[PDB]
């Protein structure tokens, strides 16, 4: 108890889409959440190479959820997993 | 406004298996929440081709994420989470 622009998503070889994550009893209110565009990965010709995997990369973030519910003064410190982007990986059996 | 508050990168393998692999640097701080923050650092500037060699005509770039940090004062820092492989703006 304590009192208190980027263009990679569309250029990647593992491009991703971006989603909003709304919750009014939470600070920050909206979080951009990435979603891998492809299963495989874009090759030199710009087609999908299914020999490779687009995989979402995640980050643990702290978030303040209002408690009691819908309270502008009291919050609970939470941890949620948020996909921030996609990388291209070799499958474990390549 | 003053307010009242109640109080994967250790198990993932994409970092060593990516075409834009990355390094991890651990930041321990006792006077912070989170105490521990792993910051990703692109291994190469180029990307890895089929033969495990670096293609310097593609770019490893770090993906950033704004996260909340408590010191109490609530702060926002940018943390590199991993690296993706991008076509340079002129390819
Ligand atoms: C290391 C790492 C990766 C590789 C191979 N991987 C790769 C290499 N070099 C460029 C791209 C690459 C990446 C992203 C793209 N997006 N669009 C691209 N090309 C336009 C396609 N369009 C389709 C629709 O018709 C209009 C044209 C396009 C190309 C991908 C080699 C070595
Ligand atoms: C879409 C996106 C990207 C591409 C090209 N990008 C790529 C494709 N497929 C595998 C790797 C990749 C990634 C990481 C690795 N680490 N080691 C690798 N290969 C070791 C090879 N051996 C060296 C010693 O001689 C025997 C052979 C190795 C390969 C990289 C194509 C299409």
């Amino acid at each position: 108890t304590v009192m208190v622009s980027s263009d990679y998503y569309n250029r990647s070889t593992s491009p991703w889409n971006l989603h909003r994550n709304e919750d009014p009893e939470r600070y920050p209110s909206v979080i951009w959440e990435a979603k891998c565009r492809h299963l495989g990965c874009i090759n030199a010709d710009g087609n999908v190479d299914y020999h490779m995997n687009s995989v979402p990369i995640q980050q643990e973030i702290l978030v303040l959820r209002r408690e009691p519910p819908h309270s502008p003064n009291s919050f609970r410190l939470e941890k949620i997993l948020v996909s921030v982007g996609c990388t291209c990986v070799t499958p474990i059996v390549h």
